[PDB]
C-alpha cells in the first residue's frame, strides 16, 4: 500500500497531535527561499483547503518567519489571515482557553515577541 499524498487526516485532532505540531514550528532555521517564496505561496495556498493540520501550521509558519516580524504585509496577511483561523481551530483542544492561547503564542514560537 504505497501513497505520497497527505499526512492521512485533516484537521481533527487531541492534544497530542497539537504538542507534536508546536514542535514543527518551534524551530527558526526553517526561513525558505525568496526565489523559492513566491511558489511556495501557490503549494502553501492549497494546503488551506487540502492540508492537514500539520500542513497548516508549517504554512503560517512559513509567512511569519518570510517577514521576519510581527504585523505581516498586507501580501502575507491574505493567506495567513485563512491560515490562522484554522491554525487554532485545530490546536483549540489543547489550548482549552480563548484563542489568545494560540495566537499569542505564535510570538513564542516564531520569537515575535
Amino acid at each position: 500500500g504505497s501513497h505520497m499524498g497527505s499526512v492521512g487526516l485533516r484537521e481533527i485532532i487531541s492534544e497530542e497531535d497539537v504538542k507534536q505540531v508546536y514542535s514543527i514550528l518551534k524551530e527558526k532555521d526553517i526561513s525558505v527561499d525568496s526565489t523559492t517564496w513566491n511558489r511556495r505561496y501557490r503549494e502553501y495556498m492549497e494546503k488551506i483547503k487540502t492540508g492537514s493540520v500539520f500542513e497548516i501550521a508549517e504554512v503560517l509558519r512559513d509567512l511569519y518567519l518570510l517577514k521576519g516580524d510581527k504585523d505581516l504585509s498586507f501580501g502575507e496577511r491574505k493567506m495567513l489571515d485563512t491560515a490562522r483561523s484554522l491554525l487554532i481551530k485545530e490546536l483549540s483542544l489543547a489550548k482549552d482557553c480563548s484563542e489568545d492561547e494560540i495566537e499569542s503564542d505564535l510570538k513564542k514560537i516564531f520569537n515575535l515577541a
